[PDB]
């Protein structure tokens, strides 16, 4: 738990997010924190948070958001280190200049990321475009873990008891047909989330319901290549996409097609 006192929150919003510089041992760090009324909350959104946290302190690697703590005080709050470009859907749609090679830099960061979450047997389950949070142009990392799970020891998936209030439209057919998530749904959600990348952060199955998404996919039709998208990147999206779980590349896989460098399998 974190010291109030040492917590200095600018009033301007950034639910109520605000950014914040927490006094470290010796330097200050900038922080985005999540703030919630302590007695007029949401139990279930603080649930929510609260299994964030507990997520997000068993894990570490550069290219996830990493956690500062929690403060109680005159509000509940989640902080977190600042990404301070934040989300990249909304940074692609303002710099339609990015080039290609930053893009590719960008998601092979996220893959990195992904490919140690799959390691660590957790299931993302909220892989977007806006959960990439960007700390310069050439740096990205994964955020909002509220749905995030620690997959049993026994099992590659994790099965929720049916349909709640999902981003259908990153879902692999498993997660909508059978409730499973896995790290290969995750797979299918970062083929998404390079659609939006290449696609300057617009969002994935324009004027579609959830519903008319399910009976596209299940006929085997795509989203089509975004205009100027590298080749390659878009045959990527494809293979991410593969319908049937069992033949869909891992992180492992998909990690190893965005290095721009040679290397061995
Ligand atoms: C303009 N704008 N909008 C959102 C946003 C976010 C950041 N950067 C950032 N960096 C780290 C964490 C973080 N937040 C706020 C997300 C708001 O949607 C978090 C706080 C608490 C828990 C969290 N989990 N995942 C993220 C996150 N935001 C910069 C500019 C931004």
């Amino acid at each position: 738990y974190l010291d109030r006192k040492l917590l200095t929150l600018e009033d301007k919003e950034l639910g109520t997010v605000k950014k914040g510089y927490y006094q470290m041992k010796k330097v200050v760090k900038t922080v985005a924190v999540k703030i919630l009324k302590n007695e007029a909350n949401d139990p279930a959104l603080k649930d929510e948070l609260l299994a964030e946290a507990n997520v997000m302190q068993q894990l570490d690697n550069p290219y996830i958001v990493r956690m500062i703590g929690i403060c109680e005080a005159e509000s509940w709050m989640l902080v977190m280190e600042m990404a301070e470009l934040g989300p990249l859907n909304k940074y692609l749609q303002q710099n339609r200049h990015v080039k290609d090679k930053n893009i590719i830099e960008l998601v092979h960061q996220v893959s990195m990321g992904m490919k140690y979450l799959e390691e660590s047997n957790f299931v993302h389950r909220d892989l977007a475009a806006r959960n990439v949070l960007l700390v310069t142009q050439h740096y990205a990392k994964i955020s909002d873990f509220g749905l995030s799970k620690a997959l049993r020891a026994d099992e590659n998936y994790y099965k929720a008891q049916t349909h709640g209030k999902w981003p259908v439209k990153w879902y692999a057919p498993e997660c909508i047909n059978y409730y499973k998530f896995s790290s290969k749904s995750d797979v299918w959600s970062f083929g998404v989330l390079m659609w939006e990348a290449f696609s300057y952060g617009q969002k994935p199955y324009r004027g579609m319901k959830g519903s008319e998404v399910t009976a596209m996919l299940e006929k085997g039709e795509r989203m089509g290549c975004p205009a100027g998208c590298p080749r390659e990147m878009y045959d990527l999206m494809n293979l991410c996409w593969t319908y049937d779980v069992e033949n869909r590349p891992g992180f492992a896989a998909v990690e190893l097609r965005l290095r721009n460098y040679y290397y061995d399998v």
